[PDB]
């Protein structure tokens, strides 16, 4: 049940289209953040911050994709916790399949105010787009 106070992100796009970081924070598919790809780009890398309201022992993120598009869909993720949002501690590193379903990062039930997802891999229906963007319709956690 944690609470998402606020999300932070690398970057976010609410110039060409409105996609900012926050979208990530609510269960509406049809919304989501994106990376900026507009001029000038944060072409990366990406990441994504929740701020939690509390301290939660947390052992999944669940990762929702961007539902009309596959810019910026997360292949690659390193999954890390904070108690002071300063200092982070890797809990979890994998790939997700390229589609557009909802994905779980599982690990070891670990005390987190703060939860980042770097973005280490990200596809694009653009030839050579790999890496550039980064969306999520949802990012949450749960213990
Ligand atoms: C094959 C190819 O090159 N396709 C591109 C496609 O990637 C572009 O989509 C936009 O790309 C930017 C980043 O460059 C963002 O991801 C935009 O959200 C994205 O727009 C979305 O998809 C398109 C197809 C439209 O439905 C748009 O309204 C969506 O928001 C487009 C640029 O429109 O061009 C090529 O089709
Ligand atoms: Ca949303």
């Amino acid at each position: 049940n944690p609470r998402t106070v606020k999300i932070t992100a690398s970057s976010e796009e609410t110039s060409g289209e409105n996609a900012p970081a926050s979208f990530a924070s609510d269960g509406d598919m049809n919304t989501f953040w994106h990376s900026k790809w507009s001029s000038p780009a944060h072409e990366g890398p990406h990441h994504l911050t929740l701020e939690l309201d509390n301290v939660y022992e947390i052992n999944k993120v669940k990762y929702a994709p961007r539902q009309d598009s596959k810019n910026g869909r997360i292949t690659g993720y390193k999954v890390s916790v904070s108690l002071d949002g300063e200092n982070f501690t890797e809990v979890k590193t994998g790939t997700l399949e390229d589609n557009a379903a909802i994905k779980f990062i599982e690990f070891d039930s670990v005390d987190a105010k703060y939860v980042r997802l770097d973005v280490t891999d990200s596809v694009s229906d653009q030839a050579n787009g790999r890496g550039k963007f980064a969306t999520a319709a949802e990012v949450n956690v749960h213990g």
